[PDB]
């Protein structure tokens, strides 16, 4: 069983969705674009925090193991906000 860093595993996939999703943004109108944008800044933050953590070799079990749930949650958000655009 994993490490609790598998989370390199849920930081390289909170990027692509983060990536997909700046593309999105341009060929949205107004209404929608902001919806994205709200999902899309979050999952950034987070995301940026999380890598500032596990960059601290000491934190914690638990530290660690919250960065990775709310990580995981907001890019799960993020991709469901993705697929209520476009379904494709």
């Amino acid at each position: 069983d994993s490490v609790r860093e598998n989370l390199d595993k849920m930081i390289s996939e909170a990027e692509v969705l983060n990536d997909m999703a700046a593309r999105k943004l341009i060929t949205l109108d107004a209404e929608q674009q902001l919806e994205l944008m709200k999902s899309l800044v979050a999952t950034q933050s987070q995301l940026e925090a999380t890598k500032n953590l596990i960059g601290d070799p000491n934190a914690t079990v638990a530290d660690l193991q919250i960065a990775y749930t709310t990580l995981g949650n907001n890019t799960q958000a993020l991709g469901n906000e993705l697929i209520k655009l476009n379904p494709n």
